[PDB]
């Protein structure tokens, strides 16, 4: 197996491509970047991203989905407010324990681990940026 075992929903939307400034921004940002490890230990199972900086800022969201899309979309589990209306950014795809971060957009530039990337693989201390706000992908509950 490898796609989504189901049926994603597909969208219509307009979406303008990116010509931002916010990199300016993100290397005014420059200056530690954090690393973790044991991701691959998995606590729970599952993982969670934080939101350091964006609308929903402060929440912290947990992955416990095989399949997380991320962006505008009826069905998304990890709604973000972008910049324009962006259907389709990016969705976390978690296989067999590890979480892939699969960018389906690419139009304001999405930056995983702090670089763009279309496809990711993910660990922990992880820094994902989504137009000019941020996530940080951190190890689950270890409950």
């Amino acid at each position: 197996m490898s796609d989504n075992n189901g049926t994603p929903e597909p969208q219509v939307e307009t979406t303008s491509v990116f010509r931002a400034d916010l990199l300016k921004e993100m290397e005014s940002s420059t200056g530690t970047a954090p690393a973790s490890t044991g991701a691959e230990n998995l606590p729970a199972g599952s993982a969670l991203l934080v939101v350091k900086r964006g609308p929903n800022a402060g929440a912290r969201f947990l992955l416990d989905q095989p399949t997380t899309t991320a962006g505008r979309h009826p069905e998304s589990d990890i709604f973000l407010d972008d910049v324009t209306v962006s259907r389709r950014h990016a969705e976390f795809r978690i296989n067999e324990g590890e979480f892939e971060v699969v960018d389906v957009g690419s139009l304001n530039g999405t930056y995983v681990n702090r670089e763009p990337r279309n496809a990711q693989v993910m660990q922990t201390g992880d820094e994902i940026q989504i137009g000019k706000f941020r996530l940080v992908f951190l190890a689950g509950p270890a409950e």
